């Protein structure tokens, strides 16, 4: 019911009005960003009426900021939709002109990945410094059929000298991986951004928003939706949706609702479509302040309830208990938001980042990581401010950590035992700042919001196939599965274009919208890119280098050099620094 | 002053205006698609006043015997620069819809498909109709072809790199026919083909990749773009012949300084500034075109007309301006020179055609789909018949038939004179004889029920004719501040000439480059780099063996595969192989 494409033909044709659409009707369960989007696409390509479109939403109608945020220029599905959503920032451009010309005049790059020793710069920052075995466990893994890959852990397929390299420092907290977690997300890590391999230790392929997501990008999106007519209803908590999964078809027939402390039912028909963001990564979030920890929990809200309660009606739907349990206690749960004008603070980083943090620019170009921190914390700061109505002589850094039941290297805590400014304290020792200021610095001269997730790391679970349902599940006849506990081939999950991918092809399936979808960026198939990757992967070697100690590889390039000596092949491994 | 690019992203951003454009004009000579696509290009991207744009045509402000029609206007979904510009054209037919709209709703409306490719033997189709028949040795000169450097292919020839088991093939017969290829043609052109289009290497037998406009290119390209223009004030000035242009060549720049024309009979000079855009189309495959009748030959010529003697007067000021007597003398005498337009409402001859094509030619949708060949035709004969009418003019109960000849000096079949010799009706009876219309009928048919207009161009394979790199200039030659190169004789990396594509590729590289567009322009695309292209090719040239058939006959193929079957025996490699029906 949908197929894939490249180039710009299908980019830029637009699709006939789909048929019967004018008698059809949206739910979506949620507000997040993959239910807007997928309300978007329902407007502009579905061109449904916005008053048939129902946006549930369970919440009524110092800083917090979120990381993982980061862009790049491959997310197909993403600027598909954001160049037809107008700009709240500048008259008659979209988010993608305005995101476009701001990531040219300041282009994000990082002048300092990796510190140590209390805020010295890792000194084989920016090499990869990955052995002969290490590489070959990387493409052995890209190798590995994912069907082979079920429930596999990154423990199981990399050994010590890849833990011991940079790149992996560089990968697992861009990434935030742990090393429990699925090498079936990892390997389509590894080969969905393969293209950016030369800019992954300094970040200069990284694209962000000019403020805040909820700014830059929910805002402009509810925008378009209220012009249009979209019917944004609040107080609603899906509790189960009623579906018959018979021996041919799967149709959704009730929603089952409490609308503002009232048990009510919506009926459906097979013309009522049902988008389902099942799982969420900030459900029974808590938060602290700057004298108070963030409260643990482990609650199952709304979100994992309801996905629960659709996976007991057919295991095509998926497995919530999967991701949802068992997170090891180690995981990362704590993130902070460290606010401060302190000029001292703003000094030191600027020291570190080389850049100026108040002058609106980018600063850390994101995160630095502190190698040698026990609790294995990052940080950055984005342009500043990430607020409209922040104060211009404030800069607000983001700090997570990725193990949570180890003590600190100051505060001699787990950071989920850590208030506020305990979070700074230990940040600013790992900066340089002298131990007899960091206490007064983080209690008097900052302000930092911890906040407490259970679920930030389950989109990472170990999985098996089946454990996540298809975007559009077999014979589905009304109904959904998006956002990033969904499955479609390919993309990698944790970013905001596998929501929009997922919001694309599921309305595209239901609706049978007679246009493309862009296939996940070919990267891993251009022998450009491949070639790249080999010389990046190897810290910048010839294929001489290379195989200079290994025989078998030796011989091997010997007879292929002198097959392709004056070929286009030569020429093009030239080109790519291969020879 | 320019970056490729490929992705949604640099396709739907908006660039910046650039600076300073409010104090620059431009002047593109020639109307033909290369300066429409400039001049569309100047107002969306370059955001220039289109009243500081001015059109240089020459002709006054199709003939008169009937109707005309021309041939090379497929199109394929990865002309990437031609749909960028035309989603922002908009449609003449449809409302609230982009030239590209109507396209592709109508391609997917009417998928274009051949269900009859090859004839012969006065009418009855090829028996190997739909395979490539090439030999092990073939399939290795075509890899050994595209594994050469362009750099090492200076005026070599398609003969040059092929042999007699390519040539006997019938890929040879697809290929040399739908993209008019000569024997003694580039052959670092046809190389740029094979990579160009290898994506489409399954439906080459079938035509099942290409795509039309509704009407003739004038109708569907041509008058939305002029539309488009003089919405925003394009200045379109006739009886103006370009004779030279003055260009300072100085150490550190190259700079347009006065157009010398005649307009209206009256020698003129357009004095230029820097700021002064000029966008020259050097040469033209159409120019000195001269037309015949039903009754009358088109008069073989051989005169240079006012394209190719700008072109000359702009060459002798650099070198770096190219060398036009490459492609506009020494044309061989069989080269093709003659088409023709044959039109007809007489049923015996459209039952005749339906009974080839399977299917009707009346009925509005796709007809033949592409070029019939006529294989054992001694004018080496193909013709087409696009989706009728092609003009919005015609009478319902007409079609016009598309006639061209690769073989210029050799006497037909039925009408035993060259083609050059020939009138219509001439033309129109050697055709009606390869289709098996009874020989008592042909005299009448072609004479009496059909009117068929023949043309004779003496460039039109000029694009094809041998050449070295510099023989072409670049869109911007080096230090070039305000004159551009465009069209099919310009030079840029990869992309194909004889497209319509290579003419919005130049426009779009010319413009962005002379006003600094801070924009992507989408390269080429990337299909001789994509792995599973590669494998489909593979699959596709040895006609749909697998790994293990292609190399059965073999020893150091057999024993390497074996290796190579052992080594990814598990792996995502083999999965892949056997999704491209490799294994």
């Amino acid at each position: 019911h949908m197929y894939y494409s490249y180039g710009n033909y299908e980019a830029f044709a637009r699709p006939k009005k789909p048929e019967n659409v004018e008698n059809k009707s949206a739910y979506l369960i949620g507000s997040g960003l993959a239910s807007l989007a997928a309300a978007c696409f329902l407007i502009r390509d579905g061109q449904m009426e916005g008053s048939k479109i129902h946006i549930l939403e369970e919440l009524p109608k110092g800083y917090v900021v979120r990381g993982g945020r980061e862009m790049e220029n491959h997310f197909e599905c993403l600027w598909d939709l954001f160049r037809s959503i107008p700009s709240l920032e500048i008259d008659n451009a979209s988010v993608l002109d305005e995101f476009y010309w701001l990531n040219k005049e300041d282009p994000n790059y990082s002048r300092c990945r990796v510190i140590e020793k209390q805020g010295q710069r890792l000194v084989t920052d920016g090499d990869f410094t990955l052995t002969k075995t290490a590489i070959k466990e990387i493409l052995d893994l890209c190798l590995t059929n994912e069907e082979d890959l079920d429930d596999v852990k990154i423990t199981d397929v990399f050994s010590d000298d890849f833990f011991n390299s940079n790149f992996w420092i560089y990968w697992k907290t861009m990434f935030a991986f742990e090393p429990w977690h699925s090498a079936m997300e990892m390997r389509r890590y590894l080969m969905r951004f393969l293209h950016h391999i030369s800019g992954l230790a300094d970040f200069s392929a990284l694209k962000f928003t000019k403020y805040n997501q909820y700014e830059s990008l929910v805002l402009p999106m509810v925008e378009y939706l209220k012009s249009h007519g979209v019917q944004f209803e609040y107080d609603v908590k899906v509790e189960d949706i009623k579906i018959d999964v018979t021996t041919s078809q799967k149709i959704a027939r009730e929603i089952l609702i409490d609308r503002n402390g009232n048990a009510e039912s919506i009926k459906l028909t097979i013309n009522d479509l049902v988008f389902v963001t099942n799982g969420s990564i900030t459900e029974s979030s808590t938060y602290g302040d700057n004298d108070t920890p963030a409260p643990p929990t482990d609650e199952l809200g709304g979100s994992w309830t309801l996905w629960k309660n659709l996976a007991r009606q057919s295991p095509e739907f998926g497995n919530p208990d999967k991701f949802c349990q068992n997170i090891p206690k180690k995981s990362w749960f704590v993130s902070a938001t460290s606010t401060t004008n302190n000029k001292e603070i703003i000094d030191t980083i600027e020291s570190i980042c080389k850049r100026d943090p108040l002058a609106g620019k980018t600063v850390t170009g994101g995160i630095i990581t502190i190698n040698d921190s026990a609790w294995q914390m990052s940080f950055t700061i984005n342009r500043q401010q990430q607020f409209k109505d922040q104060p211009e002589n404030e800069i607000s850094t983001w700090i997570y950590a990725l193990y949570s039941d180890v003590n600190g290297d100051y505060i001699k805590k787990p950071i989920t035992e850590c208030s506020g400014n305990e979070i700074c304290q230990e940040w600013l020792y790992h900066l340089g700042v002298s131990t007899d200021k960091i206490e007064d610095l983080a209690k008097h001269a900052s302000n930092t919001i911890p906040v407490y997730m259970p679920y930030i790391t389950s989109y990472f679970m170990t999985r098996a196939i089946g454990d996540r349902p298809l975007v559009v599940p077999h014979q589905s006849q009304n109904l959904a599965f998006i956002g990033n506990f969904a499955e479609t081939e390919r993309d990698t999950v944790f970013t905001t274009e596998y929501s929009v991918r997922t919001a694309m092809e599921a309305v595209y399936q239901l609706l049978n919208i007679d246009r493309g979808i862009p296939e996940v960026i070919n990267s891993p198939f251009d022998l450009r890119v491949l070639m790249d990757a080999i010389y990046e992967l190897n810290d910048h070697q010839d294929l001489r280098e290379i195989t200079k100690d290994s025989k078998m590889q030796k011989l091997a390039l010997a007879g292929f050099l002198k097959k392709i000596k004056g070929t286009y092949i030569e020429s093009l491994l030239k080109e790519h620094k291969l020879l």
